[PDB]
């Protein structure tokens, strides 16, 4: 926005600029006839803009389908807004399970758990640019840190596609990350809902149970 009021009086013209684009914009002398002559240079100003995750507000794990709400404090350019980084650039969230969303307060981040999470670290990412990370991404350690109760079931998915055999409850072998047939106990089953960041392999679900989460 820029506004332009006429003060006769004063011999003044108010000046409502936005700070917007890095500029520097010379001035030139108006009365009638109008000799060549400037006056100077005016500045525009970048914006701050900051982007913060907020905690789930119950102390409560919700590894289901629904998910919970790690609630974004942003200034308002970017929706959809979680990233990773592929050979150069960065490599664009799974669209089920992290769905910032909402006429909320603010933007509303709803994530699925996954235990994936161990191997792998998300950025709460500038999307409006063909180009990621420009106006920030927010490394999100909040969500790295994955609990193992032993009374809710905790569900796993491939959290690259490098080989998770290792994958462990105290050292017995499970559903494994990445090998042609897993030790599938009668407390494992997959998950539909294919919430890994990779094609190869989906989550599944792995009991109430303390797994080691390894690679080789």
């Amino acid at each position: 926005a820029a506004a332009l009021q006429y003060i006769l009086a004063n011999q003044e013209f108010l000046l409502q600029f936005t700070p917007t684009l890095p500029g520097i914009f010379d001035v030139f002398l108006t009365t009638l006839g109008q000799p060549p002559v400037p006056r100077g240079s005016f500045t525009i100003t970048p914006p701050p803009t900051t982007v913060a995750l907020n905690m789930p507000p119950p102390r409560q794990l919700d590894f289901t389908d629904v998910g919970n709400d790690a609630r974004i404090t942003c200034d308002p350019y970017y929706q959809l807004a979680v990233c990773i980084f592929k050979d150069g650039q960065y490599v664009r969230v799974n669209p089920e399970k992290a769905s910032v969303v909402t006429n909320a307060p603010n933007r509303d981040l709803h994530f699925v758990l996954d235990l994936a999470d161990n191997h792998v670290l998300l950025y709460l990412c500038d999307v409006t640019p063909s180009g990621l990370g420009d106006r920030i991404a927010f490394p999100i350690v909040d969500i790295y840190r994955i609990a193992f109760p032993r009374n809710t079931p905790v569900r796993a998915s491939l959290p690259y596609t490098g080989g998770g055999a290792h994958l462990t409850s105290g050292g017995n072998p499970f559903m494994s990350l990445t090998t042609p047939p897993a030790v599938l106990p009668a407390g494992v089953a997959l998950a539909a809902l294919s919430t890994s960041v990779a094609t190869q392999y989906p989550t599944y679900t792995l009991p109430a149970g303390v797994y080691e989460y390894v690679i080789e």
